[PDB]
């Protein structure tokens, strides 16, 4: 029998967990509180249950209290508020006449209190009423059938497994405390939510190493320790050099300035929290030892490439001006016929000239051919699961270590900086061709928890846990990091600042996004746009299992709006291509017939469905994650001949690249890459995820065709339409046949030079006509021909040919 968990959560609060429940009596309820560094006791002062209590008024007076309807318990129009963790009140008035009601439970009829309906005459002319509840005794009172009827300010006789304890004064976070109580063995208490407090916020903006010449100092946060010690190491695999005691300074901070230079020196953190001490390499490091067995101090002047100070941001007016295309930075160029000679490295993005089989463009010339405006890097922030010893094993990168810090495995080498370097110079070459970088980042969760840098200098506090004392799972990888918690926020933001600061990025993209909160994600758009107001923000609106942050805070679809931030659009990829469950679903590019409200929805930028503004839909039909469009089309629609499946995934993309919003498309599906059908390719290996760049060669005309609808985009700015209101104005969908979808983008659009544009999607198998409004019509887009030149010219009626997109203008 245990008290099996406790968490100090406020100053005098702690919340524990007991093994099994107990009936609460009086006052401190047989609880006690010590702490065991002093001997010292702390009187517990009050005990009541932690357990929430939601209890509704019901009944036939709900709808005169406001409520939609009569008797519905899960109508929190009547939910009863606390007045103290024993009593429950909710006040309304009521007009005359006789009413009958009860207390029903967690929004259900499962449990609802007293035993019958309670009966409720109101006299002439209405009474303010109020209804109480009593958790205790599951009592129900009325003021009008109970005037002055008495009640409790103590939580006896509730029952419990989870109580929440005052204490008589604050405890020291730094010291060993312990919670009791009788019949229960005695448990720790973790300082958890009590570090949320002001005295434990520290906002400067020094926390890691600060090299210079003459000195560097140091500074970590750790507001549990009893002590931290910097060690340094005069070579990467060598014994300690040097150990010095640091000083506790602000908020919870140690610090300490070392005279000298140490430049390429290694360090750790050795803290003592309570009953142990371990090493920890500093969160803020900014290099490593290879493997990260320690961090490395550097000057990261001399990090900088030549040229950098001319180096410009690649950052356009609006989100919807990117067309973004995701890549590995492996995936690029580790095949043999990628004609690049840092085969999966960072320096593959610097080679210019490139040419694989049949002498297509490959690299970034092939980008630059391609028309795309921005690649989105797969995680090139230091994970886990490749040691850097063995680089060439395979990771996409969820899993990360060090997060201020360049993969490793994708340098020349993992020895000091040219990882540094080397990241820097692929940012400078795609921006020498107008191309900006956003990366993918993963601040929601670490590789683990227990023995990651964050549980070894603050126990536990950088990540969400429950009641019981448990981490819980919302990236469904085993953590989640806790961005509700202000140094763990602080982390985050002082970690895109660096990167944005150091590297020059233009924006990011980041995994699983709900889980950060709307809080986090506004504070990051707003600070970030502080520096340059194109820089593109956006990421996941779900989660990858049930997670600890409440569902109001998580940034699912319509969370976004006005933030300044986008989210990947789902409805629009399962409209094209049928729902992901269902590997033989087809969707509006592929035969099914049910999607057109689906698709017309996403072609006006989701402003009807969950978006503010056209900048906050990313649309995609596929990614990293699931299937390449040409396996996902070999799945769904095997009986189809190979020249009609590459129809259906160039129509596919054609919506993406022709609707409003924020197009986007995984790397490779210009050339139709296949991962042999492959679902969720995170370790598969090369053969399964290397761009083959042999299959330019064999589908040029697919890859011209992408060109030619990216570069259409790029040339037409009513394609690219940045308010609701302007796309209201300018964008009228048109009559046209069952299952097809034609709009026209009128009044010169966004500044167009083309006065009307006319787009029309026809998935079906035979061609399709359209009644034209007045006047002569250019063809520009016809069959697998499309540009900016005239196909022809027609007046009243078109023809437009079988799973294929029409495009006119006037």
């Amino acid at each position: 029998p245990s008290v099996s968990n406790a968490y100090l959560d406020d100053e005098k609060t702690v919340l524990a967990k007991l093994s099994m429940p107990m009936t609460l009596a009086d006052a401190a309820s047989g609880f006690t509180v010590i702490d065991k560094t002093t001997g010292e006791k702390i009187p517990v002062t009050s005990a009541v249950s932690a357990n929430p209590v939601t209890a509704v008024l019901v009944g036939d007076l709900q709808q005169a209290l406001g409520a939609a309807n009569n008797w519905s318990p899960d109508d929190d129009h009547t939910l009863l508020k606390k007045i103290n963790p024993n009593l429950y009140q909710l006040s309304g008035t009521l007009p005359a006449g006789t009413y009958q009601y009860k207390i029903a439970l967690d929004h259900s009829w499962n449990t609802s209190y007293p035993g019958n309906n309670v009966s409720l005459t109101v006299p002439e002319g209405g009474e303010k009423v109020t209804f109480t509840y009593i958790p205790s005794t599951n009592q129900v009172f009325d003021s009008v059938n109970h005037p002055n009827q008495a009640f409790p300010t103590s939580s006896a006789g509730v029952q419990t497994n989870l109580v929440q304890l005052t204490l008589a004064s604050a405890p020291d976070v730094t010291h060993n405390l312990d919670v009791a109580a009788d019949g229960y063995k005695a448990h720790n208490i973790l300082p958890r939510n009590v570090l949320n407090l002001p005295r434990y916020d520290y906002s400067g903006n020094d926390l890691g190493n600060v090299y210079s010449k003459d000195a560097t100092s140091f500074r970590v946060w750790a507001p549990t320790a009893s002590n931290v010690q910097l060690l340094l190491y005069n070579s990467e695999k060598g014994s300690i050099t040097k150990q010095l005691e640091m000083q506790k300074s602000d908020n919870g901070t140690w610090k300490l300035q070392v005279s000298g230079n140490l430049e390429n020196w290694y360090y750790l953190y050795q803290v003592t929290v309570n009953g142990t001490t371990q090493t920890a390499v500093d969160p803020y490091a900014r290099a490593i030892s290879v493997n990260a067995t320690r961090g490395m101090i550097v000057d990261l002047k001399a990090t900088d490439p030549a040229g950098w100070q001319g180096d410009h941001e690649q950052t356009p007016a609006n989100p919807v001006d990117e067309v973004i295309y995701e890549a590995h930075v492996r995936d690029f160029s580790i095949d043999a016929n990628s004609g690049m000679k840092n085969k999966g490295k960072y320096l593959a993005f610097t080679e210019h000239g490139t040419k694989g089989p049949d002498h297509v463009k490959t690299g970034i010339d092939s980008l630059k051919e391609l028309g795309i405006t921005t690649v989105q890097l797969q995680p090139v922030e230091e994970f886990n699961s490749i040691d850097e010893t063995q680089p060439d094993t395979y990771n996409w990168g969820y899993d990360p270590r060090n997060y201020n810090v360049p993969e490793g495995a994708y340098a020349t080498t993992p020895e000091g900086t040219a990882r540094i370097t080397e990241l820097k110079q692929l940012i400078q070459s795609l921006h020498q061709q107008r191309i900006g970088v956003n990366m993918d980042v993963v601040y929601n969760h670490t590789f683990d928890v227990m023995v990651s840098d964050f549980d070894k200098i603050v126990p536990q506090y950088y990540y969400r846990t429950d009641s019981n004392g448990n981490y819980t799972n919302g990236s469904g990888c085993g953590n989640e990091f806790a961005t509700e918690h202000p140094m763990a926020q602080k982390f985050v933001l002082d970690s895109v600042n660096y990167w944005v600061n150091e590297y020059h990025v233009d924006g990011f993209r980041f995994d699983l996004m709900a889980l950060l909160g709307k809080d986090t994600m506004a504070k990051i758009s707003n600070e970030l746009h502080a520096i340059n107001p194109g820089i593109v923000l956006y990421g996941e609106p779900w989660t990858g299992g049930t997670s600890g942050l409440s569902s109001d805070q998580l940034v699912t679809k319509g969370q976004q709006k006005g933030l300044g931030i986008g989210v990947f659009n789902d409805n629009i990829r399962n409209g094209l291509d049928g729902n992901v469950f269902d590997k033989t679903a087809q969707g509006f590019a592929t035969g099914d017939p049910n999607q057109v409200d689906v698709i017309k929805n996403g072609v006006i930028g989701s402003i009807q469905d969950f978006t503010s503004a056209p900048s906050e839909t990313i649309n995609y039909v596929t990614s990293h994650d699931n299937m390449t469009l040409w396996d996902k089309i070999l799945a769904s629609n095997p009986s189809d001949t190979e020249a009609d499946r590459i129809k259906m995934d160039e129509l596919a993309h054609a919506v993406v690249f022709t609707s409003q919003g924020v197009p986007f498309m995984q790397g490779g599906e210009e050339m139709l890459r296949t991962k042999g059908g492959n679902d969720n390719s995170y370790n598969a290996g090369d053969s399964v995820n290397q761009f083959d760049w042999s299959r330019k060669a064999q589908f040029k005309d697919v890859f011209d065709y992408f060109s030619s609808m990216i570069h259409l985009r790029n040339q037409h700015p009513a394609f690219r339409m940045t308010t609701a209101d302007q796309i209201k104005q300018n964008l009228t969908f048109l009559e046209s046949p069952t299952n097809t979808v034609a709009f026209e983008l009128k009044n010169y659009a966004n500044h167009d030079t083309w006065k009307n544009i006319i787009v029309m999607y026809n998935p079906n198998k035979t061609s399709q006509t359209l009644n034209l409004p007045s006047g002569d019509w250019t063809i520009v887009g016809l069959g697998d021909q499309i540009g900016e030149k005239s196909l022809g010219h027609v007046m009243g009626n078109v023809q437009v040919p079988a799973i294929s997109t029409l495009i006119l203008k006037q």
